[PDB]
């Protein structure tokens, strides 16, 4: 079998909308080359882009995203990246859209 594990997986994160002082958690979903749900391979590792906000964290083993903007964080949108490394050393860059909403009043 030729190719890379990355060719057979398509991790995805739902959009995040979070107010200052909230904590939201997002589990990546995943589909195969045919578009059908599939589990991410065990041993896959996850790392946020080092330029991502300090208040976005990515579980290194599971890829779960914890988004916890402090009080005082400005409202606004962010387009961030998570690097996925499969156990064969292949990689994917996976985006997440993170909106910080106003604390009280949209």
């Amino acid at each position: 079998a030729m190719g890379q594990t990355a060719d057979d997986h398509n991790p995805k994160y739902e959009d995040v909308d979070v107010k200052p002082g909230e904590t939201n958690k997002v589990t990546p979903t995943n589909t195969d080359k045919d578009g059908n749900p599939a589990n991410i391979p065990d041993g896959t590792k996850f790392e946020k882009d080092p330029d991502a906000p300090s208040w976005v964290e990515v579980d290194p083993n599971t890829g779960e995203l914890t988004v916890a903007p402090p009080e005082g964080t400005p409202s606004g949108g962010h387009e961030i990246k998570v690097k996925v490394t499969y156990p064969d050393g292949s990689t994917d860059e996976v985006p997440v859209t993170v909106k910080v909403s106003d604390p009280t009043t949209p």
